[PDB]
C-alpha cells in the first residue's frame, strides 16, 4: 500500500515536519530474517560495510531496499522539490552498548547530494528505558525536539541537511540498523562538478 502510504503520510509529514516515523514496516517475520542476516555478517565476514542488495546472504536486506525505494518512487517527486534519481548502497552498521553516544551532527552538512536520510532499525524487544540508544533530532526552525527510540521494524525518514541536526544517547546493548541516503539529482550534480574544479 505504498502509493497511499507515501502520498497520505510520508509526503505531507516530511514536507511539514522534515521527519517521518513509519513503525511496523516489514512485519516481525521479515525483520527477523534481516536481523539474522546482519548478525551473520557481523559475527563472521561473508568473503561498517556497504551492501548493494544482491549479495549471497543479503537477500532480505535487498528486499528492504526495494521496499524503501518503492515508497520513494510512489512519493512521485513530492518530497520537497527534490528529484530523487538514485541513492547510496545500504550501510549496515553495528552500534555498541559501551555507554558511548554520537555527538550532535548533520548527516549532510556540505551539500554532497544526499537529501533524505532513511534508517531501518533491527533491535527486537528494545526498551530504551534499560538499553538507551535514543535519537534526539532538533528540527532547525522549531520550538521542539524529538526523542525517537531505535525500535524494531521502525523506518525513519528525515532531511539529511542542516534542518535535522541529531545526536544519539548512549546505549548499553549492541544495536543494528541499516541506513540509506537518497540523492537529489541537481545537488549530487553540483557536488560532482564541485569536487572536480569548483
Ligand atoms: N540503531 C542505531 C543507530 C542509528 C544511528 C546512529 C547515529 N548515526 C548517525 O546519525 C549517522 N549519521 C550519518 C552518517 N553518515 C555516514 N556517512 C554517509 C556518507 C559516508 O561518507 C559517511 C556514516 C555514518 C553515519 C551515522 O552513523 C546510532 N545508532
Ligand atoms: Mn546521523
Amino acid at each position: 500500500p505504498a502509493l497511499k502510504l507515501a502520498l497520505e503520510y510520508i509526503v505531507p509529514c516530511m514536507n511539514k515536519h522534515g521527519i517521518c516515523v513509519v513503525d511496523d514496516f516489514l512485519g516481525k517475520e521479515t525483520g527477523q530474517q534481516i536481523g539474522d542476516e546482519v548478525r551473520a555478517l557481523h559475527d563472521t565476514g561473508k568473503f561498517i560495510t556497504w551492501i548493494e542488495g544482491k549479495e549471497p546472504g543479503c537477500e532480505t536486506i535487498g528486499l528492504l531496499m526495494s521496499s524503501m525505494d518503492d515508497l520513494i518512487r510512489h512519493c512521485n517527486g513530492k518530497l520537497g522539490s527534490y528529484k530523487i534519481n538514485g541513492r547510496t548502497k545500504a550501510m549496515v552498521a553495528c552500534y555498541p552498548g559501551n555507554g558511548t553516544g554520537y555527538v550532535r551532527h548533520v548527516d549532510n552538512p556540505n551539500g554532497d547530494g544526499r537529501c533524505v536520510t532513511c534508517i531501518y532499525y533491527l533491535n527486537k524487544d528494545w526498551d530504551a528505558k534499560v538499553s538507551g540508544g535514543i535519537l534526539r533530532i532538533f528540527p532547525e526552525g522549531k520550538a521542539q525536539f524529538a526523542d525517537i527510540e531505535p525500535k524494531f521494524d521502525r523506518l525513519l525518514f528525515f532531511w539529511s541537511d542542516r534542518r535535522n541536526p541529531h545526536e544519539v544517547q548512549p546505549a548499553y546493548a549492541t544495536r543494528y540498523a541499516i541506513t540509506v541516503w537518497y540523492f537529489d539529482a541537481d545537488e549530487r550534480a553540483r557536488a560532482k562538478v564541485k569536487y572536480l574544479t569548483g
